[PDB]
Protein backbone atom coordinates (compact mmCIF):
# COMPACT_ATOMS: atom_id res chain seq x y z
CA UNK A 1 0.00 0.00 0.00
CA UNK A 2 2.61 2.77 -1.22
CA UNK A 3 6.46 2.70 0.20
CA UNK A 4 7.41 3.53 3.31
CA UNK A 5 7.38 7.29 3.93
CA UNK A 6 10.73 7.27 6.21
CA UNK A 7 12.58 5.94 2.96
CA UNK A 8 11.69 9.24 1.07
CA UNK A 9 11.39 11.44 4.02
CA UNK A 10 15.38 10.10 5.23
CA UNK A 11 16.27 11.28 1.38
CA UNK A 12 14.63 14.88 2.13
CA UNK A 13 16.71 15.10 5.59
CA UNK A 14 19.47 14.29 4.21
CA UNK A 15 19.92 16.65 1.46
CA UNK A 16 18.24 19.78 3.26
CA UNK A 17 21.04 18.93 6.33
CA UNK A 18 24.03 19.15 3.82
CA UNK A 19 22.81 22.57 2.42
CA UNK A 20 22.26 23.94 5.85
CA UNK A 21 26.27 23.17 6.46
CA UNK A 22 27.19 24.73 3.05
CA UNK A 23 24.55 27.75 3.88
CA UNK A 24 26.36 28.56 6.89
CA UNK A 25 29.83 27.93 6.42
CA UNK A 26 29.87 30.18 3.00
CA UNK A 27 27.90 33.15 3.90
CA UNK A 28 30.24 32.53 8.39
CA UNK A 29 33.40 33.46 5.23
CA UNK A 30 31.43 36.55 4.04
CA UNK A 31 31.09 37.93 6.77
CA UNK A 32 34.39 37.54 7.95
CA UNK A 33 35.81 38.78 4.98
CA UNK A 34 33.68 42.17 5.53
CA UNK A 35 34.87 42.25 9.16
CA UNK A 36 39.14 41.75 8.26
CA UNK A 37 38.96 43.93 5.31
CA UNK A 38 38.58 47.53 5.59
CA UNK A 39 38.44 48.10 1.73
CA UNK A 40 34.75 46.12 2.15
CA UNK A 41 33.77 48.26 4.87
CA UNK A 42 31.29 50.40 2.46
CA UNK A 43 27.96 50.83 3.33
CA UNK A 44 27.15 48.51 -0.25
CA UNK A 45 28.70 45.52 1.73
CA UNK A 46 26.15 46.44 5.36
CA UNK A 47 23.25 45.34 2.95
CA UNK A 48 25.17 42.18 1.50
CA UNK A 49 26.44 41.32 5.79
CA UNK A 50 22.83 41.33 6.52
CA UNK A 51 21.62 39.18 3.10
CA UNK A 52 23.93 36.95 4.89
CA UNK A 53 23.03 36.96 8.20
CA UNK A 54 19.47 36.08 6.80
CA UNK A 55 21.13 33.09 4.72
CA UNK A 56 22.42 31.95 7.51
CA UNK A 57 19.70 31.78 9.48
CA UNK A 58 18.01 30.15 7.30
CA UNK A 59 20.84 26.92 7.53
CA UNK A 60 20.89 27.54 11.81
CA UNK A 61 16.48 28.11 12.19
CA UNK A 62 14.55 27.32 8.80
CA UNK A 63 15.83 24.02 7.81
CA UNK A 64 15.55 22.54 10.74
CA UNK A 65 11.50 23.84 11.20
CA UNK A 66 11.34 22.82 7.20
CA UNK A 67 12.48 19.05 8.34
CA UNK A 68 10.05 19.16 11.51
CA UNK A 69 7.22 20.99 9.41
CA UNK A 70 7.46 17.35 6.80
CA UNK A 71 6.72 15.22 9.48
CA UNK A 72 3.27 16.34 10.57
CA UNK A 73 4.00 15.89 14.45
CA UNK A 74 1.05 17.37 16.62
CA UNK A 75 1.51 20.78 17.59
CA UNK A 76 -0.42 23.79 19.32
CA UNK A 77 -1.49 25.85 15.84
CA UNK A 78 -0.07 29.12 16.48
CA UNK A 79 3.45 26.81 17.40
CA UNK A 80 3.10 25.35 13.98
CA UNK A 81 2.47 28.58 12.21
CA UNK A 82 5.72 29.90 13.62
CA UNK A 83 7.32 26.65 12.60
CA UNK A 84 6.07 27.24 8.91
CA UNK A 85 6.23 31.15 8.66
CA UNK A 86 9.84 31.93 10.01
CA UNK A 87 11.12 31.42 6.81
CA UNK A 88 9.08 34.01 4.79
CA UNK A 89 11.00 36.04 7.70
CA UNK A 90 14.26 36.05 6.19
CA UNK A 91 13.11 35.64 2.43
CA UNK A 92 11.26 39.80 3.09
CA UNK A 93 14.54 40.62 4.59
CA UNK A 94 16.57 39.38 2.02
CA UNK A 95 14.15 41.13 -0.78
CA UNK A 96 14.46 44.85 1.64
CA UNK A 97 18.54 44.09 1.27
CA UNK A 98 18.45 43.25 -2.68
CA UNK A 99 16.43 46.20 -3.08
CA UNK A 100 18.59 48.62 -0.69
CA UNK A 101 21.90 47.18 -2.97
CA UNK A 102 19.66 48.54 -6.52
CA UNK A 103 19.29 51.82 -5.29
CA UNK A 104 22.86 52.45 -3.33
CA UNK A 105 24.07 51.68 -6.70
CA UNK A 106 21.75 53.64 -8.61
CA UNK A 107 22.61 56.75 -6.39
CA UNK A 108 26.25 56.27 -6.85
CA UNK A 109 26.28 56.52 -10.51
CA UNK A 110 23.24 58.98 -10.71
CA UNK A 111 24.98 62.23 -8.13
CA UNK A 112 28.44 60.56 -7.12
CA UNK A 113 29.59 63.86 -6.18
CA UNK A 114 26.59 63.65 -3.27
CA UNK A 115 26.73 59.73 -2.60
CA UNK A 116 28.95 60.06 0.44
CA UNK A 117 26.65 63.03 2.25
CA UNK A 118 23.52 61.16 1.68
CA UNK A 119 24.39 57.29 2.12
CA UNK A 120 26.17 56.98 5.44
CA UNK A 121 26.97 54.10 7.81
CA UNK A 122 24.80 55.23 10.42
CA UNK A 123 21.63 55.47 7.68
CA UNK A 124 22.34 52.23 6.48
CA UNK A 125 22.61 50.60 10.22
CA UNK A 126 18.80 52.22 10.65
CA UNK A 127 17.41 51.06 7.05
CA UNK A 128 18.14 47.17 8.34
CA UNK A 129 17.30 47.78 11.67
CA UNK A 130 13.36 49.10 10.38
CA UNK A 131 13.69 46.44 7.49
CA UNK A 132 14.40 43.29 9.98
CA UNK A 133 11.27 44.61 12.20
CA UNK A 134 8.79 45.05 9.13
CA UNK A 135 10.19 41.48 7.46
CA UNK A 136 8.92 40.31 11.00
CA UNK A 137 5.73 42.07 10.29
CA UNK A 138 4.94 40.55 6.74
CA UNK A 139 6.15 37.06 7.72
CA UNK A 140 4.21 36.28 10.58
CA UNK A 141 0.91 38.43 9.18
CA UNK A 142 -0.65 34.58 9.30
CA UNK A 143 -0.02 34.38 13.55
CA UNK A 144 -2.35 38.17 13.36
CA UNK A 145 -5.47 35.98 12.30
CA UNK A 146 -4.69 35.48 8.37
CA UNK A 147 -4.63 31.68 9.20
CA UNK A 148 -6.77 28.27 8.88
CA UNK A 149 -6.35 27.59 12.80
CA UNK A 150 -10.07 28.23 13.10
CA UNK A 151 -11.41 26.05 10.96
CA UNK A 152 -9.35 22.56 11.48
CA UNK A 153 -8.74 19.78 9.55
CA UNK A 154 -10.59 17.66 12.20
CA UNK A 155 -10.42 13.96 10.34
CA UNK A 156 -6.79 14.41 10.00
CA UNK A 157 -6.30 15.64 13.52
CA UNK A 158 -7.85 12.65 15.24
CA UNK A 159 -6.23 9.86 12.65
CA UNK A 160 -2.65 11.60 13.82
CA UNK A 161 -3.78 11.89 17.45
CA UNK A 162 -3.99 15.30 18.28
CA UNK A 163 -5.46 15.80 21.62
CA UNK A 164 -7.74 19.81 22.45
CA UNK A 165 -6.50 22.87 20.46
CA UNK A 166 -3.69 20.62 18.65
CA UNK A 167 -3.34 19.93 14.88
CA UNK A 168 -1.56 18.07 12.22
CA UNK A 169 1.30 20.25 11.97
CA UNK A 170 1.31 20.62 7.90
CA UNK A 171 2.34 23.80 5.78
CA UNK A 172 -1.12 23.91 3.24
CA UNK A 173 -3.32 22.93 6.49
CA UNK A 174 -2.17 26.37 8.41
CA UNK A 175 -0.90 29.02 6.23
CA UNK A 176 -4.04 30.33 3.95
CA UNK A 177 -2.74 30.14 -0.40
CA UNK A 178 -4.68 33.23 -0.82
CA UNK A 179 -2.36 35.03 1.99
CA UNK A 180 0.64 32.95 -0.19
CA UNK A 181 -0.61 33.75 -3.67
CA UNK A 182 -1.68 37.69 -3.10
CA UNK A 183 -0.05 38.93 -0.04
CA UNK A 184 3.31 36.80 -0.07
CA UNK A 185 4.19 36.57 -4.07
CA UNK A 186 2.32 39.21 -5.51
CA UNK A 187 2.70 42.24 -3.19
CA UNK A 188 5.74 41.50 -0.86
CA UNK A 189 8.39 39.61 -3.47
CA UNK A 190 7.12 39.90 -7.54
CA UNK A 191 6.44 43.81 -6.84
CA UNK A 192 9.80 44.36 -5.28
CA UNK A 193 11.43 41.93 -7.56
CA UNK A 194 9.88 44.06 -10.88
CA UNK A 195 11.37 46.98 -8.98
CA UNK A 196 14.58 46.14 -8.74
CA UNK A 197 14.62 45.02 -12.43
CA UNK A 198 13.53 49.25 -13.03
CA UNK A 199 16.62 50.52 -10.83
CA UNK A 200 18.74 47.89 -12.36
CA UNK A 201 18.06 49.23 -16.07
CA UNK A 202 18.16 52.70 -15.26
CA UNK A 203 21.78 52.21 -13.71
CA UNK A 204 22.68 50.66 -17.20
CA UNK A 205 20.73 53.47 -19.15
CA UNK A 206 23.17 55.95 -17.16
CA UNK A 207 26.43 54.25 -17.36
CA UNK A 208 25.56 54.45 -21.25
CA UNK A 209 24.58 57.93 -21.19
CA UNK A 210 27.41 58.98 -19.33
CA UNK A 211 30.03 57.13 -21.14
CA UNK A 212 28.47 58.51 -24.58
CA UNK A 213 28.72 62.07 -23.14
CA UNK A 214 32.27 61.68 -22.38
CA UNK A 215 33.05 60.20 -26.18
CA UNK A 216 30.75 63.21 -27.37
CA UNK A 217 32.97 66.29 -25.45
CA UNK A 218 36.28 64.22 -26.33
CA UNK A 219 34.99 64.07 -30.07
CA UNK A 220 34.17 68.07 -30.05
CA UNK A 221 37.54 68.87 -28.61
CA UNK A 222 38.99 66.96 -31.43
CA UNK A 223 37.01 67.60 -34.96
CA UNK A 224 36.83 71.92 -34.23
CA UNK A 225 40.76 71.56 -33.52
CA UNK A 226 40.66 70.37 -37.44
CA UNK A 227 38.02 73.15 -37.97
CA UNK A 228 40.75 75.89 -37.27
CA UNK A 229 43.34 74.71 -38.86
CA UNK A 230 41.84 74.26 -41.79
CA UNK A 231 39.72 78.27 -40.92
CA UNK A 232 40.66 80.91 -43.63
CA UNK A 233 38.16 83.82 -41.31
CA UNK A 234 38.57 85.33 -38.14
CA UNK A 235 35.10 84.23 -37.35
CA UNK A 236 35.18 80.47 -38.45
CA UNK A 237 38.23 80.14 -36.03
CA UNK A 238 35.70 82.23 -32.71
CA UNK A 239 32.99 79.71 -33.81
CA UNK A 240 35.22 76.80 -33.38
CA UNK A 241 36.85 78.09 -30.49
CA UNK A 242 33.41 79.23 -28.58
CA UNK A 243 32.23 75.48 -29.04
CA UNK A 244 35.47 74.58 -27.69
CA UNK A 245 35.28 76.75 -24.52
CA UNK A 246 31.36 74.88 -23.95
CA UNK A 247 32.87 71.63 -23.75
CA UNK A 248 36.28 72.20 -21.55
CA UNK A 249 33.64 73.45 -19.10
CA UNK A 250 30.84 71.04 -19.18
CA UNK A 251 33.62 68.24 -18.73
CA UNK A 252 35.10 69.84 -15.39
CA UNK A 253 31.70 69.32 -14.07
CA UNK A 254 42.92 64.73 -8.31
CA UNK A 255 43.89 68.82 -8.38
CA UNK A 256 45.85 67.99 -11.28
CA UNK A 257 43.07 67.17 -13.55
CA UNK A 258 40.62 70.26 -11.76
CA UNK A 259 44.26 72.64 -12.71
CA UNK A 260 44.52 70.72 -16.22
CA UNK A 261 41.19 72.17 -17.34
CA UNK A 262 42.05 75.53 -16.10
CA UNK A 263 45.09 75.76 -18.11
CA UNK A 264 43.12 74.25 -21.06
CA UNK A 265 40.12 77.11 -20.81
CA UNK A 266 43.01 79.68 -20.27
CA UNK A 267 44.77 78.57 -23.61
CA UNK A 268 40.83 79.07 -25.45
CA UNK A 269 40.55 82.10 -24.28
CA UNK A 270 44.27 83.24 -25.13
CA UNK A 271 43.59 82.31 -28.84
CA UNK A 272 39.77 83.55 -28.69
CA UNK A 273 41.28 86.50 -27.73
CA UNK A 274 43.88 87.14 -30.66
CA UNK A 275 40.83 85.83 -32.52
CA UNK A 276 38.85 89.01 -31.77
CA UNK A 277 41.67 90.93 -32.68
CA UNK A 278 41.57 89.54 -36.16
CA UNK A 279 45.03 87.88 -35.80
CA UNK A 280 43.82 84.47 -37.62
CA UNK A 281 47.70 82.76 -38.28
CA UNK A 282 48.00 84.07 -34.61
CA UNK A 283 45.08 81.81 -33.11
CA UNK A 284 45.44 79.29 -35.07
CA UNK A 285 49.09 78.63 -33.39
CA UNK A 286 47.70 79.47 -30.38
CA UNK A 287 45.04 76.45 -30.70
CA UNK A 288 47.85 74.01 -31.68
CA UNK A 289 48.96 74.16 -28.33
CA UNK A 290 45.75 72.86 -26.80
CA UNK A 291 46.88 69.66 -28.63
CA UNK A 292 49.72 69.44 -25.86
CA UNK A 293 47.15 69.99 -22.72
CA UNK A 294 45.03 67.39 -24.73
CA UNK A 295 47.46 64.76 -24.82
CA UNK A 296 49.16 65.60 -20.93
CA UNK A 297 45.84 65.71 -19.30
CA UNK A 298 42.58 65.81 -20.92
CA UNK A 299 43.17 62.10 -22.47
CA UNK A 300 44.33 60.67 -19.00
CA UNK A 301 41.50 62.22 -17.42
CA UNK A 302 38.51 60.58 -20.25
CA UNK A 303 40.22 57.46 -19.89
CA UNK A 304 40.07 57.33 -16.16
CA UNK A 305 36.51 58.67 -15.84
CA UNK A 306 35.95 55.54 -18.43
CA UNK A 307 37.42 52.35 -16.26
CA UNK A 308 35.30 54.33 -13.28
CA UNK A 309 32.12 53.59 -14.96
CA UNK A 310 33.21 50.18 -16.92
CA UNK A 311 33.60 49.15 -13.81
CA UNK A 312 29.92 50.10 -12.56
CA UNK A 313 28.55 48.44 -14.78
CA UNK A 314 30.52 45.26 -14.08
CA UNK A 315 29.48 45.73 -10.48
CA UNK A 316 25.79 46.19 -10.99
CA UNK A 317 25.87 42.88 -13.62
CA UNK A 318 27.42 40.81 -10.24
CA UNK A 319 24.34 42.13 -8.04
CA UNK A 320 21.93 41.92 -10.70
CA UNK A 321 22.80 38.04 -11.61
CA UNK A 322 22.39 38.12 -7.66
CA UNK A 323 18.47 39.04 -7.88
CA UNK A 324 18.21 37.32 -10.93
CA UNK A 325 19.54 33.67 -8.70
CA UNK A 326 16.48 34.48 -6.12
CA UNK A 327 14.23 34.86 -8.53
CA UNK A 328 15.50 31.34 -10.33
CA UNK A 329 15.06 29.85 -6.89
CA UNK A 330 12.13 31.31 -5.49
CA UNK A 331 9.51 31.09 -8.25
CA UNK A 332 8.64 27.61 -8.37
CA UNK A 333 7.42 27.30 -5.33
CA UNK A 334 5.86 30.36 -6.23
CA UNK A 335 4.36 28.94 -9.36
CA UNK A 336 3.05 26.04 -7.80
CA UNK A 337 1.36 27.69 -5.27
CA UNK A 338 -0.63 29.77 -8.07
CA UNK A 339 -1.48 26.44 -9.50
CA UNK A 340 -3.23 25.12 -5.93
CA UNK A 341 -4.65 28.39 -5.62
CA UNK A 342 -6.28 29.28 -9.11
CA UNK A 343 -7.08 25.90 -10.62
CA UNK A 344 -9.06 23.48 -8.40
CA UNK A 345 -10.03 21.36 -11.36
CA UNK A 346 -6.39 20.77 -11.92
CA UNK A 347 -4.78 17.90 -9.36
CA UNK A 348 -2.19 19.20 -6.76
CA UNK A 349 1.30 18.98 -7.71
CA UNK A 350 3.00 15.70 -6.70
CA UNK A 351 4.98 15.48 -3.30
CA UNK A 352 8.05 14.89 -4.63
CA UNK A 353 7.65 18.32 -6.37
CA UNK A 354 7.09 20.13 -3.63
CA UNK A 355 9.83 19.09 -1.75
CA UNK A 356 12.47 19.52 -4.90
CA UNK A 357 10.37 23.46 -5.06
CA UNK A 358 11.23 23.88 -0.96
CA UNK A 359 14.85 22.06 -1.42
CA UNK A 360 15.55 24.87 -4.71
CA UNK A 361 14.71 27.84 -2.55
CA UNK A 362 17.01 26.53 0.50
CA UNK A 363 19.98 26.11 -2.24
CA UNK A 364 19.44 30.27 -2.78
CA UNK A 365 21.37 30.14 0.78
CA UNK A 366 24.25 28.64 -0.37
CA UNK A 367 24.93 30.31 -3.97
CA UNK A 368 25.32 34.40 -3.15
CA UNK A 369 29.33 33.83 -1.41
CA UNK A 370 29.77 31.68 -5.10
CA UNK A 371 28.81 34.84 -7.29
CA UNK A 372 31.30 37.53 -4.87
CA UNK A 373 34.08 35.11 -4.92
CA UNK A 374 34.08 34.59 -8.76
CA UNK A 375 32.79 38.23 -9.80
CA UNK A 376 34.33 40.32 -7.10
CA UNK A 377 38.36 40.61 -6.73
CA UNK A 378 38.07 42.13 -3.21
CA UNK A 379 35.95 39.10 -1.74
CA UNK A 380 37.86 36.67 -3.67
CA UNK A 381 41.56 37.66 -2.19
CA UNK A 382 40.15 38.19 1.26
CA UNK A 383 38.80 34.32 1.03
CA UNK A 384 42.08 33.31 -0.32
CA UNK A 385 43.77 34.97 3.02
CA UNK A 386 41.25 33.53 4.93
CA UNK A 387 41.07 29.84 3.91
CA UNK A 388 45.24 30.24 3.45
CA UNK A 389 45.65 31.33 7.45
CA UNK A 390 43.13 29.48 9.18
C1 LIG B 1 16.20 32.16 18.34
C2 LIG B 1 16.59 30.91 19.12
C3 LIG B 1 16.90 31.22 20.58
C4 LIG B 1 15.69 29.68 18.92
C5 LIG B 1 14.21 29.89 19.23
C6 LIG B 1 13.59 28.65 19.86
C7 LIG B 1 12.61 27.93 18.92
C8 LIG B 1 13.34 26.67 18.44
C9 LIG B 1 11.25 27.70 19.62
C10 LIG B 1 10.57 29.03 20.02
C11 LIG B 1 9.05 28.82 20.01
C12 LIG B 1 8.94 27.30 19.86
C13 LIG B 1 7.56 26.70 19.53
C14 LIG B 1 6.47 27.19 20.49
C15 LIG B 1 5.19 26.38 20.38
C16 LIG B 1 5.13 25.10 19.93
C17 LIG B 1 3.81 24.38 20.15
C18 LIG B 1 4.03 22.96 20.66
O1 LIG B 1 2.78 22.28 20.68
C19 LIG B 1 5.03 22.21 19.77
C20 LIG B 1 6.38 22.95 19.67
C21 LIG B 1 6.31 24.42 19.21
C22 LIG B 1 6.03 24.45 17.69
C23 LIG B 1 7.64 25.15 19.57
C24 LIG B 1 8.87 24.65 18.75
C25 LIG B 1 10.20 25.38 19.03
C26 LIG B 1 10.10 26.92 18.92
C27 LIG B 1 9.89 27.33 17.44
C1 LIG C 1 11.95 28.08 -13.04
C2 LIG C 1 10.68 28.91 -13.19
C3 LIG C 1 11.04 30.36 -13.45
C4 LIG C 1 9.80 28.34 -14.30
C5 LIG C 1 8.51 27.72 -13.76
C6 LIG C 1 8.49 26.20 -13.97
C7 LIG C 1 7.58 25.37 -13.05
C8 LIG C 1 7.38 26.01 -11.68
C9 LIG C 1 6.22 24.98 -13.67
C10 LIG C 1 6.22 24.76 -15.20
C11 LIG C 1 5.28 23.59 -15.51
C12 LIG C 1 4.47 23.47 -14.22
C13 LIG C 1 3.57 22.24 -14.02
C14 LIG C 1 2.65 21.95 -15.22
C15 LIG C 1 1.49 21.02 -14.87
C16 LIG C 1 1.05 20.80 -13.61
C17 LIG C 1 -0.23 19.97 -13.46
C18 LIG C 1 -1.19 20.59 -12.44
O1 LIG C 1 -2.24 19.65 -12.16
C19 LIG C 1 -0.48 20.95 -11.13
C20 LIG C 1 0.75 21.83 -11.35
C21 LIG C 1 1.79 21.30 -12.36
C22 LIG C 1 2.58 20.11 -11.78
C23 LIG C 1 2.73 22.48 -12.74
C24 LIG C 1 3.62 22.93 -11.55
C25 LIG C 1 4.63 24.03 -11.86
C26 LIG C 1 5.49 23.74 -13.10
C27 LIG C 1 6.45 22.56 -12.81
C1 LIG D 1 8.20 36.44 -13.49
C2 LIG D 1 6.80 37.03 -13.33
C3 LIG D 1 6.78 38.52 -13.67
C4 LIG D 1 5.78 36.29 -14.18
C5 LIG D 1 5.11 35.18 -13.38
C6 LIG D 1 3.60 35.24 -13.57
C7 LIG D 1 2.92 34.09 -12.84
C8 LIG D 1 2.17 34.74 -11.67
C9 LIG D 1 2.07 33.25 -13.83
C10 LIG D 1 2.92 32.50 -14.88
C11 LIG D 1 2.14 31.26 -15.32
C12 LIG D 1 0.77 31.46 -14.65
C13 LIG D 1 -0.18 30.25 -14.55
C14 LIG D 1 -0.41 29.51 -15.87
C15 LIG D 1 -1.50 28.45 -15.71
C16 LIG D 1 -2.52 28.55 -14.83
C17 LIG D 1 -3.69 27.59 -15.02
C18 LIG D 1 -5.05 28.29 -14.87
O1 LIG D 1 -6.10 27.31 -14.77
C19 LIG D 1 -5.11 29.18 -13.64
C20 LIG D 1 -3.94 30.17 -13.58
C21 LIG D 1 -2.53 29.56 -13.68
C22 LIG D 1 -2.16 28.79 -12.39
C23 LIG D 1 -1.54 30.72 -13.96
C24 LIG D 1 -1.38 31.66 -12.74
C25 LIG D 1 -0.27 32.72 -12.84
C26 LIG D 1 1.09 32.16 -13.32
C27 LIG D 1 1.71 31.23 -12.24
C1 LIG E 1 -0.21 45.06 -5.43
C2 LIG E 1 -0.28 43.55 -5.67
C3 LIG E 1 -1.48 42.94 -4.97
C4 LIG E 1 -2.09 41.80 -5.79
C5 LIG E 1 -3.44 42.21 -6.37
C6 LIG E 1 -4.50 41.15 -6.07
C7 LIG E 1 -5.86 41.79 -5.82
C8 LIG E 1 -6.95 40.78 -6.11
O1 LIG E 1 -7.40 40.68 -7.24
O2 LIG E 1 -7.42 39.99 -5.12
C9 LIG E 1 -8.80 39.98 -4.76
C10 LIG E 1 -9.45 38.70 -5.27
O3 LIG E 1 -10.14 38.04 -4.20
C11 LIG E 1 -10.43 39.05 -6.38
O4 LIG E 1 -11.05 37.85 -6.87
C1 LIG F 1 17.86 24.55 16.87
C2 LIG F 1 16.37 24.23 16.88
C3 LIG F 1 16.17 22.74 16.73
C4 LIG F 1 15.07 22.16 16.22
C5 LIG F 1 13.85 22.90 15.71
C6 LIG F 1 12.74 22.81 16.74
C7 LIG F 1 11.63 21.89 16.24
C8 LIG F 1 10.60 21.60 17.33
C9 LIG F 1 10.33 20.11 17.43
C10 LIG F 1 8.98 19.84 18.09
C11 LIG F 1 8.72 18.34 18.23
C12 LIG F 1 7.56 18.03 19.15
O1 LIG F 1 6.97 18.92 19.74
O2 LIG F 1 7.20 16.73 19.33
C13 LIG F 1 5.88 16.33 19.73
C14 LIG F 1 5.41 15.16 18.87
O3 LIG F 1 3.98 15.12 18.83
C15 LIG F 1 5.99 13.85 19.38
O4 LIG F 1 5.32 13.40 20.57
C1 LIG G 1 16.81 33.19 23.72
C2 LIG G 1 15.71 32.70 24.29
C3 LIG G 1 15.24 31.30 23.98
C4 LIG G 1 13.72 31.28 23.90
C5 LIG G 1 13.19 29.85 23.87
C6 LIG G 1 11.68 29.81 24.08
C7 LIG G 1 11.14 28.42 23.73
C8 LIG G 1 9.79 28.15 24.38
C9 LIG G 1 9.19 26.85 23.84
C10 LIG G 1 7.67 26.84 23.88
O1 LIG G 1 7.02 27.88 23.80
O2 LIG G 1 7.02 25.66 23.94
C11 LIG G 1 5.90 25.43 24.79
C12 LIG G 1 4.81 24.72 23.99
O3 LIG G 1 4.01 25.69 23.30
C13 LIG G 1 3.91 23.90 24.91
O4 LIG G 1 2.85 23.33 24.14
C1 LIG H 1 15.34 37.47 23.84
C2 LIG H 1 14.75 36.54 22.78
C3 LIG H 1 13.23 36.52 22.84
C4 LIG H 1 12.63 36.15 21.49
C5 LIG H 1 11.77 34.90 21.59
C6 LIG H 1 10.64 34.93 20.55
C7 LIG H 1 10.15 33.53 20.27
O1 LIG H 1 10.76 32.80 19.50
O2 LIG H 1 9.03 33.06 20.87
C8 LIG H 1 7.76 33.06 20.20
C9 LIG H 1 6.80 32.09 20.87
O3 LIG H 1 5.81 31.66 19.94
C10 LIG H 1 6.12 32.78 22.05
O4 LIG H 1 5.23 31.85 22.69
C1 LIG I 1 -0.13 42.93 -9.34
C2 LIG I 1 -0.91 41.64 -9.43
C3 LIG I 1 -1.90 41.72 -10.59
C4 LIG I 1 -3.32 41.45 -10.11
C5 LIG I 1 -3.83 40.11 -10.63
C6 LIG I 1 -5.09 39.67 -9.89
C7 LIG I 1 -5.84 38.61 -10.68
C8 LIG I 1 -7.35 38.84 -10.61
C9 LIG I 1 -8.01 37.72 -9.84
O1 LIG I 1 -7.86 37.63 -8.63
O2 LIG I 1 -8.79 36.82 -10.48
C10 LIG I 1 -10.22 36.91 -10.44
C11 LIG I 1 -10.83 35.76 -9.64
O3 LIG I 1 -10.01 35.40 -8.52
C12 LIG I 1 -11.04 34.55 -10.54
O4 LIG I 1 -11.68 33.51 -9.79
N1 LIG J 1 2.77 25.14 -0.54
C1 LIG J 1 3.82 24.92 0.29
N2 LIG J 1 3.93 23.72 0.92
C2 LIG J 1 4.98 23.46 1.77
N3 LIG J 1 5.09 22.27 2.40
C3 LIG J 1 4.01 21.30 2.41
C4 LIG J 1 4.11 20.34 1.23
C5 LIG J 1 2.86 19.50 1.16
C6 LIG J 1 1.76 19.94 0.40
C7 LIG J 1 0.61 19.16 0.34
C8 LIG J 1 0.56 17.93 1.03
O1 LIG J 1 -0.56 17.16 0.97
C9 LIG J 1 1.66 17.50 1.79
C10 LIG J 1 2.82 18.28 1.84
N4 LIG J 1 5.93 24.41 1.99
C11 LIG J 1 5.78 25.60 1.35
N5 LIG J 1 6.58 26.69 1.40
C12 LIG J 1 5.95 27.56 0.56
C13 LIG J 1 6.48 28.91 0.31
C14 LIG J 1 7.42 29.52 1.10
C15 LIG J 1 7.64 30.72 0.45
C16 LIG J 1 6.86 30.77 -0.71
O2 LIG J 1 6.13 29.60 -0.81
N6 LIG J 1 4.81 27.13 -0.03
N7 LIG J 1 4.76 25.85 0.52
C1 LIG K 1 18.96 20.50 -5.78
C2 LIG K 1 19.39 19.32 -4.92
C3 LIG K 1 19.15 17.96 -5.59
C4 LIG K 1 17.75 17.41 -5.36
C5 LIG K 1 17.69 16.46 -4.16
C6 LIG K 1 16.33 15.77 -4.04
C7 LIG K 1 15.43 16.57 -3.11
C8 LIG K 1 14.38 16.07 -2.44
C9 LIG K 1 13.93 14.62 -2.50
C10 LIG K 1 12.46 14.55 -2.87
C11 LIG K 1 11.78 13.40 -2.14
C12 LIG K 1 10.48 13.86 -1.49
C13 LIG K 1 10.06 12.90 -0.38
C14 LIG K 1 9.38 13.63 0.77
C15 LIG K 1 8.62 12.65 1.66
C16 LIG K 1 8.11 13.34 2.91
O1 LIG K 1 8.88 13.97 3.66
O2 LIG K 1 6.89 13.27 3.21
C1 LIG L 1 22.60 11.97 8.85
C2 LIG L 1 21.19 12.41 8.54
C3 LIG L 1 20.27 11.19 8.53
C4 LIG L 1 18.83 11.61 8.25
C5 LIG L 1 17.90 10.41 8.21
C6 LIG L 1 16.99 10.38 9.44
C7 LIG L 1 15.59 9.88 9.09
C8 LIG L 1 14.66 10.03 10.29
C9 LIG L 1 14.46 8.74 11.07
O1 LIG L 1 15.30 7.81 11.04
O2 LIG L 1 13.44 8.60 11.79
C1 LIG M 1 20.11 20.14 15.57
C2 LIG M 1 19.53 20.20 14.17
C3 LIG M 1 18.61 19.01 13.90
C4 LIG M 1 17.14 19.42 13.92
C5 LIG M 1 16.40 18.63 12.87
C6 LIG M 1 15.19 18.08 13.03
C7 LIG M 1 14.34 18.14 14.28
C8 LIG M 1 12.93 17.74 13.89
C9 LIG M 1 12.29 16.76 14.87
C10 LIG M 1 10.89 16.38 14.39
C11 LIG M 1 10.01 15.89 15.53
C12 LIG M 1 9.10 14.76 15.08
C13 LIG M 1 7.98 14.52 16.09
C14 LIG M 1 7.10 13.35 15.71
O1 LIG M 1 6.52 13.31 14.60
O2 LIG M 1 6.91 12.40 16.51
C1 LIG N 1 21.08 24.43 20.14
C2 LIG N 1 20.70 22.96 20.30
C3 LIG N 1 19.27 22.71 19.85
C4 LIG N 1 18.72 21.39 20.37
C5 LIG N 1 18.82 20.36 19.26
C6 LIG N 1 17.81 19.65 18.76
C7 LIG N 1 16.36 19.72 19.20
C8 LIG N 1 15.57 18.68 18.41
C9 LIG N 1 14.15 18.55 18.93
C10 LIG N 1 13.50 17.25 18.48
C11 LIG N 1 13.12 16.41 19.68
C12 LIG N 1 11.69 15.89 19.57
C13 LIG N 1 11.58 14.48 20.12
C14 LIG N 1 10.15 13.99 20.14
O1 LIG N 1 9.39 14.15 19.16
O2 LIG N 1 9.71 13.38 21.14
C1 LIG O 1 16.56 16.88 -10.34
C2 LIG O 1 15.44 15.86 -10.13
C3 LIG O 1 15.54 15.27 -8.74
C4 LIG O 1 14.78 14.27 -8.27
C5 LIG O 1 13.70 13.56 -9.05
C6 LIG O 1 12.60 13.09 -8.10
C7 LIG O 1 12.20 11.65 -8.42
C8 LIG O 1 10.73 11.55 -8.82
C9 LIG O 1 9.94 10.78 -7.77
C10 LIG O 1 8.78 10.01 -8.39
C11 LIG O 1 8.36 8.85 -7.49
C12 LIG O 1 6.85 8.73 -7.46
O1 LIG O 1 6.24 8.14 -8.38
O2 LIG O 1 6.19 9.21 -6.51
C1 LIG P 1 23.81 22.04 -3.06
C2 LIG P 1 24.40 23.41 -3.37
C3 LIG P 1 23.97 23.86 -4.75
C4 LIG P 1 24.58 24.80 -5.49
C5 LIG P 1 25.80 25.59 -5.06
C6 LIG P 1 26.52 26.15 -6.29
C7 LIG P 1 27.66 25.23 -6.73
C8 LIG P 1 28.93 26.02 -7.02
C9 LIG P 1 30.08 25.10 -7.43
C10 LIG P 1 30.65 25.51 -8.78
C11 LIG P 1 32.04 26.13 -8.64
C12 LIG P 1 33.07 25.33 -9.40
O1 LIG P 1 33.07 25.31 -10.66
O2 LIG P 1 33.94 24.67 -8.79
Amino acid sequence: DGAPPIMGSSVYITVELAIAVLAILGNVLVCWAVWLNSNLQNVTNYFVVSLAAADIAVGVLAIPFAITISTGFCAACHGCLFIACFVLVLTQSSIFSLLAIAIDRYIAIRIPLRYNGLVTGTRAKGIIAICWVLSFAIGLTPMLGWNNCGQPKEGKNHSQGCGEGQVACLFEDVVPMNYMVYFNFFACVLVPLLLMLGVYLRIFLAARRQLADLEDNWETLNDNLKVIEKADNAAQVKDALTKMRAAALDAQKMKDFRHGFDILVGQIDDALKLANEGKVKEAQAAAEQLKTTRNAYIQKYLERARSTLQKEVHAAKSLAIIVGLFALCWLPLHIINCFTFFCPDCSHAPLWLMYLAIVLSHTNSVVNPFIYAYRIREFRQTFRKIIRSH
